[PDB]
């Protein structure tokens, strides 16, 4: 009695993909992270009553022509999609993940969380109101995220689970 999710974690280099799932799997915040570094993560967890086996790729290099990323983006079925809430260019870069993921996919129907990590630091660029618009534009959740502090990563690695869920049913 198990139900396997493959989650994808994006987002321009040093929003802090690696932290935050360091952060899930590891219960540790990590300072300087090698940003080339491209690891899966296995955790089992009980989310709704349901044990979930979550098969995490903290992906590294987040270039447009990569066969390796042409294939993770099939087999992933949910992607996480990270910017820091300090960093402007790395919240404009989102639109360009989702459209990548979607011409991966041939599909709208793509499970997706907007995150916005580093909720932690004061001298915010990107408003919660613009990100919570994005957000609504494409249709997903959006979290804000610590990696430092742990505020809401196991939330937005769930809320991704069960955005996947429910896809399965439509
Ligand atoms: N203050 C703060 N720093 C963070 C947070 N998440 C990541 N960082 C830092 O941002 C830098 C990049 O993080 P990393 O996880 O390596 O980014 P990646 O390139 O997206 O994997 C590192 O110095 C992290 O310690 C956070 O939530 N708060
Ligand atoms: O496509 S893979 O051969 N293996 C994968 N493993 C996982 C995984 O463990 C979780 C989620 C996804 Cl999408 C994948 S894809 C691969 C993906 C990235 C690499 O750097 C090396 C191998
Ligand atoms: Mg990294």
């Amino acid at each position: 009695s198990m139900t396997e999710y493959k989650l994808v974690v994006v987002g321009a280099g040093g929003v802090g993909k690696s932290a935050l799932t360091i952060q899930l799997i590891q219960n540790h915040f990590v300072d300087e992270y090698d940003p080339t570094i491209e690891d899966s993560y296995r955790k089992q967890v009980v989310i709704d009553g349901e044990t979930c086996l979550l098969d995490i790729l903290d992906t590294a290099g987040q270039e447009e022509y990569s066969a390796m990323r042409d294939q993770y983006m099939r087999t992933g079925e949910g992607f996480l999609c990270v910017f820091a809430i300090n960093n402007t260019k790395s919240f404009e870069d989102i639109h360009h993940y989702r459209e990548q993921i979607k011409r991966v996919k041939d599909s709208e129907d793509v499970p997706m969380v907007l995150v916005g990590n580093k909720s932690d630091l004061p001298s915010r660029t990107v408003d919660t109101k613009q990100a919570q618009d994005l957000a609504r534009s494409y249709g997903i959740p959006f979290i804000e995220t610590s990696a430092k502090t742990r505020q809401r990563v196991e939330d937005a690695f769930y809320t991704l689970v069960r955005e996947i869920r429910q896809y399965r049913l439509k």
